[PDB]
């Protein structure tokens, strides 16, 4: 139609990516009669949804379900994905009037991995694949891992550890393991490192994690006012695997592309999903 839309973004590659994707699948949705801005480099989540409940943007790009449900929810974490995320979508629309959307197809998890050579020596798919050969295994964390759902209680759940433990920054994981100084690492799901240096992420088969399925988030208000945007948005349910995201963030992170630009060469190369 015509009016005023506003999309949050955290200052994450991956953030700005898919907010400058409905930026410009609205506009091409739209013919232009909508013009999306972005509020742009927000530190978290919290200030994602802030501006939300506050009047100041009326979508996220980007919001994560095991994050929205413990914090703006209030609730407890939910282990098995398709309940937290009905939890999730029930509870944005009943506190928040807001629809948590069904997922692009990735979660942006901690997640354990490995080297492709490494993955081949052990046989590596699973976290529980690990068990046999841990004690002679380096593993890397972010610090604020060390300490009920950090390193100890990983080590109650999986029945095993490490023979070396070392916390450092999570942001060094990759390369870290790239140059073979880990042997494992505890890194992010999607980073692009993982698509450039072809890293093995392995299944947490013991759901030790919970879902973090990431998903745009709409005010109703705004949904309301304009009901072709719900059709808009949803173009993007699981159009964006784990693999994918990884690779998206490469062409920023790794390749140094524009998150706008990245975010309109996938939509040209899927002709805007129409």
């Amino acid at each position: 139609t015509k009016n005023d839309v506003k999309i949050t973004a955290l200052s994450t590659s991956e953030s700005q990516i898919i907010s400058h994707m409905l930026r410009l699948l609205i506009e091409h949705d739209t013919h232009g009669k909508i013009k999306p801005t972005l509020v742009n480099n927000l530190g978290s989540s919290t200030i994602q949804h802030n501006a939300l409940i506050n009047g100041d943007a009326n979508i996220s790009g980007v919001r994560y379900n095991g994050t929205d449900l413990t914090g703006a929810l209030k609730e407890a974490p939910i282990k098995d994905p398709k309940k937290a995320m009905i939890a999730t979508q029930q509870g944005f629309k009943k506190k928040f009037d807001q629809t948590f959307f069904d997922s692009y197809g990735f979660a942006n998890t901690y997640a354990f991995m490995v080297t492709k050579e490494t993955a081949k020596k052990y046989h590596l798919e699973t976290v529980s694949d690990l068990a046999k050969h841990s004690k002679d295994l380096r593993l890397g964390m972010d610090s604020s891992w060390m300490n009920g759902d950090g390193y100890e209680g990983f080590k109650k759940e999986y029945g095993f550890d490490f023979g070396t433990v070392r916390p450092m920054q999570i942001g060094l994981v990759y390369d870290a393991l790239n140059t073979e100084k880990l042997d494992v690492a505890l890194g992010y799901s999607t980073d692009g490192r993982i698509a450039a240096y072809d890293l093995k992420v392995l299944k947490d088969d013991k759901q030790f994690f919970p879902p973090y399925a990431a998903s745009a988030v709409a005010t109703n208000e705004l949904l309301r006012q304009h009901p072709e945007l719900k059709t808009t948005i949803n173009k993007l349910t699981g159009k964006i695997s784990t693999s994918e995201m990884q690779r998206l963030n490469y062409e920023a992170d790794g390749k140094g592309k524009e998150p706008a630009v990245v975010a309109e060469e996938f939509l040209k190369k899927h002709h805007y999903f129409d």
